[PDB]
């Protein structure tokens, strides 16, 4: 009683946010104008898959929601009968060829960049996608002859042999072949790209491969069970099949409806990650030009790596004052900690960059700040033997006696590594503390 009503609520809900979701996606990518060519041609293939997803929701779902679900006689006529399975057939090819075409174009860009330069174009892609949608429609024409009305049911109008033949050809070159081709190229290209990686066009590639990875997986998730259902008709000849048929078909509508919401959601999340990742690399590498541009875009000043290394940790460690300066200018945290519990002041004192040590303190770095090891900036300056830094550290209220978990003072470490000059400074500095205390 409430079962049929339960599906209605879901199937109608999928139609609303699905039609709109894909609709919004089609208008979004239309107005979109990326400077990198690959970014555009990728989004033309995404826009092509959004149409395929939209057509399925507008034409097929209503026929399913009523005849297939709600009201178990055929009420759409032979024109609508042949049309339902035509459009549904046409969308599988359209989706399949796009998934392949995208992977081919994307593969070429990575593995044959110079060959691709002479071949690929926004113009040719935009045209070629029209040719896809034609071929998709032509390959779907057979299903017009393969279906008809009978006694009132839109049942097949050809032999089981000819029916088992078309589903075989359908499932082969509208799922099996494309998945196979996409999976091979998306693996060969990915391997090449991580090797090439180990800028604008290279950024578009990293995005493009990330997209195609998400596309193919999403494509395989929903269409596999659908094509598995089709495979049954070809080969197999108790009541689980009926349950599998309904779930496999329903999954297509769910995917088509949520994918635009997901893609839009995943984009923003990965965009946040990619911008943040870019800054960490840029700060460590010393490419100040990027860092300045990345900050304006809206990258998090207090991003952290797997270790817990923020831009200020990397910039101070590598010794890029220009970056350390602009990082603090864009509200970077001077007292930020990593895994071990090192502050930028630890790493600036470690490397020995005097100017950076001064700036960190001037912007309010913790001078006695201790890590889990028990070590402090003064220990690291004495350790490496930076006689200039120990001076400016001692100036800014540094605890000379402060010992670590190894029971060693900076004066001990200074004496240990036999930096005679630096060791004499701490002795005199320590004496002053006794007079100050007394
Ligand atoms: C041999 O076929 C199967 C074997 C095992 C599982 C299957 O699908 C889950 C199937 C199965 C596949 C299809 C199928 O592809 N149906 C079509 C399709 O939807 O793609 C339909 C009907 C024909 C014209 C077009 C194109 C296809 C063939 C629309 N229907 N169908 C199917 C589904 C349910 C029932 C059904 O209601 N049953 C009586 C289930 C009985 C199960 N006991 C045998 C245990 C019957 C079939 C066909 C055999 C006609």
């Amino acid at each position: 009683i409430y079962s049929k009503v339960l599906v209605t609520a879901i199937y109608l809900a999928l139609f609303v946010v699905g039609t709109v979701g894909n609709g919004v996606t089609l208008f979004t990518l239309a107005r979109k104008k990326s400077l990198q060519s690959l970014q555009s041609r990728v989004d033309y293939y995404l826009g092509s898959l959004a149409l395929s997803d939209l057509l399925i929701l507008l034409f097929a779902l209503p026929v399913d929601l009523y005849n297939f679900i709600w009201v178990h006689p055929w009420a759409f006529g032979d024109a609508g009968c042949k049309g339902y399975y035509f459009l549904r057939e046409a969308c599988t090819y359209a989706t399949a060829l796009n998934v392949v075409s995208l992977s081919v174009e994307l593969y070429l860009a990575i593995c044959h960049p110079f060959k691709a330069k002479t071949l690929m174009s926004r113009s040719r892609t935009k045209k070629f996608i029209s040719a896809i949608w034609l071929a998709s429609a032509l390959l779907a024409i057979p299903m017009l002859f393969t279906m008809g009305l009978q006694n009132l049911v839109c049942t097949p109008i050809v032999d089981t042999a000819t029916l088992r033949v078309v589903i075989q050809l359908n499932t082969f070159m509208s799922f099996l072949f494309p998945m196979l081709v996409a999976s091979i190229l998306n693996t060969v290209a990915a391997r090449r790209l991580t090797v090439m990686v180990h800028p604008g066009r290279v950024q578009a590639l990293r995005r493009g491969v990330l997209v195609l990875r998400a596309v193919v997986i999403a494509f395989v998730v929903c269409w596999l069970p659908y094509h598995v259902r089709r495979l049954m008709f070809v080969y197999i000849s108790f009541d689980f099949y009926h349950y599998f048929y309904m779930l496999s078909n329903a999954l297509v509508y769910v995917s088509a409806a949520i994918n635009p919401i997901l893609y839009n959601l995943a984009e923003d999340l990965v965009e946040d990650w990619e911008k943040a990742r870019k800054l960490l690399e840029a700060a460590r590498k010393g490419q100040d030009d990027e860092v300045r541009i990345l900050l304006a875009n809206g990258a998090d000043v207090n991003t952290a790596d797997e270790t817990g290394f923020t831009p200020l940790h990397l910039a101070a460690w590598e010794g890029h004052l220009g970056i350390v300066e602009v990082l603090l200018k864009n509200g970077a945290d001077v007292n930020a900690n990593d895994e071990r519990g090192h502050t930028p002041l630890h790493l600036a004192a470690y490397t020995g960059h005097l100017e950076i040590v001064e700036v960190l303190l001037k912007n309010g770095a913790g001078v006695n700040a201790t890590d889990v090891i028990g070590t402090a900036p003064l220990h690291l300056a004495a350790m490496w033997g930076h006689l200039e830094i120990v001076e400016v550290l001692l100036k800014n209220g540094a605890d000379v006696n402060a010992q670590d978990k190894f029971g060693k003072t900076p004066f001990d470490l200074a004496i240990d590594n036999g930096n005679e000059d630096i060791a004499e400074v701490l002795q005199k500095a320590a004496t002053r503390e006794l007079e100050v205390l007394f």
